[PDB]
């Protein structure tokens, strides 16, 4: 039913840190994407809706989800942004799917227990 902010932060943020914990995969998604930074200026016409750990965790720290799904669709829109602009031969993308890979089986078990 309800899902109370300190619920959800408790069973979720131990997914959110074992992305975290991925050394160095975790790297270039622990700031928004600066486009100006990185040179990539086409990186906002491709990308509608940018997503990284930084603004997951804010997020889930001042209780912004309401149910566990609006985390995992975040963190699916950031793996699923860095598929889609960078190319599959590249470092990031090769860092995003390690991650994506960590997160799933990290993610069951709590919509498992949660629901």
């Amino acid at each position: 039913k309800i899902f109370k902010p300190e619920e959800l932060r408790q069973a979720l943020m131990p997914t959110l840190e074992a992305l975290y914990r991925q050394d160095p995969e975790s790297w270039p998604f622990r700031q928004p994407v600066d486009p100006q930074l990185l040179g990539i200026p086409d990186y906002f016409d491709i990308v509608k809706n940018p997503m990284d750990l930084s603004t997951i965790k804010r997020k889930l720290d001042t209780g912004q989800y309401q149910e566990p799904w609006q985390y995992v669709d975040d963190v699916w829109l950031m793996f699923n942004n860095a598929w889609l602009y960078n190319r599959k031969t590249s470092r990031v993308y090769k860092f995003c799917s390690k991650l994506a890979e960590v997160f799933e089986q990290e993610i069951d078990p709590v919509m498992q227990s949660l629901g």
